[PDB]
């Protein structure tokens, strides 16, 4: 729906948080 | 850098859940 929206990671700080737990 | 900073501890939340998982 969002007219000009682009494509980017976003960075989740829980996930290597479990990653390394 | 900041003038007149103080040491104390933050307390993450989440390492103790991930600690009693
Ligand atoms: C942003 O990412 C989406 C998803 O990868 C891209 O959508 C794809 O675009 C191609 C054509 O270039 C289509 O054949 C795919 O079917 C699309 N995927 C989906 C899920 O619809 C989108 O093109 C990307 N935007 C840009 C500017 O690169
Ligand atoms: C806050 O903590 C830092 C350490 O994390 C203290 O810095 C040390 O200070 C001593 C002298 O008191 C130096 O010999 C060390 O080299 C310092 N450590 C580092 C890593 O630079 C700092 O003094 C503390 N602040 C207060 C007001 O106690
Ligand atoms: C800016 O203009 C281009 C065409 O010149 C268009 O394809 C694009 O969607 C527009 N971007 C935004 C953020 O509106
Ligand atoms: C207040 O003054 C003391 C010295 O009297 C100094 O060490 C400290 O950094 C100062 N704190 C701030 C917030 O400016």
């Amino acid at each position: 729906v969002v007219i000009g929206i682009v494509n980017n990671t976003v960075y989740d700080p829980l996930q290597p948080e479990l990653d390394s737990f």
